[PDB]
């Protein structure tokens, strides 16, 4: 159009990995996805690869389960002072990997006490604080719920300080999220997808779990099966998003609103996105052919919390 489309070529990089999730990068330039979807015997035994990027050959590093009941892991984000994952899980809440394959649970409950409820998406703000989309119900052991048909999807922030804050609920599966920062690096904006509702919502980011100002900040098209699944920003604070059943990601300029941009992709269900550092590639995952792809964007990506320093001058 207007709306222009681009058709970049799609590489592939590796195959069948069920529900293809969370693509990532860690401080050593290692790429992992997620396996949500794996099953064993009809229960969930999802699992996390690390994926070879000269082969496409996976090795899966951690298959958590908690007690016996296995995870759905579908996000992830790395952290900056260690090089280990944050991992939404659907299951168990958030977990922290290790490139070794161990893993931690962090929250059964919340700040206030209430039972955690499972995770989809992360995203660290540069203040080291994670947002969290949590459209599942309780976690295990309560009987596996999410919020595609009711209104029971959640928002956390797990904070430097430990706490895992709920900062807001009643979404209706809750799905990708992201963090604008001001050029100077102070977070001030939170993106939320609400999958089946179409829509993306912004929040001002006040503080460390503190968000106010809730609004519809943009629509995404169509009226197929599906909507916004995950997000990322590149460098000039433009939100690609993957919609889920439409056969594009959607490019929003900073303002939100309708898509600037949208980009073909060579398949249906474009899942999760992630830009390799220092690079204008994104990496794809999808779920027609469960499978990971990627194309090169117009531009770098934002860098994430693990490309910035602590101790950093500048
Ligand atoms: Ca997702
Ligand atoms: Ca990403």
């Amino acid at each position: 159009m207007e709306i222009p489309v681009i058709e970049p070529l799609f590489t592939k990089v590796t195959e069948d990995i069920p529900g293809a999730e969370g693509p990532v990068f860690d401080k050593n330039g290692d790429f992992y996805i997620v396996a949500p979807e794996v099953e064993v015997n009809g229960k969930p035994a999802g699992e996390i690869l690390r994926i070879d990027l000269k082969t496409g050959k996976k090795t899966v590093i951690c298959k958590p389960e908690v007690n016996g009941y296995g995870g759905i892991p579908a996000g992830c984000q790395c952290d900056r002072d260690a090089n280990q994952l944050f991992v939404a899980d659907m299951r168990l809440g958030l977990l922290v990997v290790q490139t070794d394959g161990t893993f931690e649970e962090i929250a059964k409950k919340d700040s206030e006490g209430r039972r955690m409820q499972g995770c989809n998406d992360c995203a660290f703000d540069y203040e080291g604080n994670l947002w969290i989309t949590a459209p599942a119900g309780e976690v295990a052991p309560a009987d596996y719920t999410r919020s595609m048909q009711e209104k029971f999807g959640s928002i956390y922030c797990f904070t430097t300080d430990g706490q895992m804050i709920q900062v807001d609920t009643a979404f209706q599966f809750p799905n990708g999220i992201a963090v604008r920062h001001m050029n100077d690096g102070r977070p001030y904006q939170l993106i939320v997808a609400e999958t089946p509702t179409k829509k993306l919502w912004s929040y001002d980011i006040k503080g460390p779990a503190k968000i106010e100002n809730k609004k519809v900040w943009g629509h995404i098209p169509g009226t197929h099966e599906g909507g916004a699944d995950g997000m990322d920003f590149d460098e000039d604070n433009n939100l690609l998003v993957a919609n889920w059943g439409s056969s594009h990601i959607e490019v929003f300029g900073p303002d939100g609103g309708q898509p600037k941009m949208r980009i073909r992709c060579p398949f249906e269900k474009p899942s999760n996105l992630h830009f390799k550092p220092q690079t204008k590639t994104i990496f794809v995952t999808e779920h027609e052919n469960n499978a990971v792809w990627k194309f090169e964007w117009q531009r770098n990506g934002k860098k994430q919390y693990c490309e910035t320093l602590k101790f950093g001058i500048f």
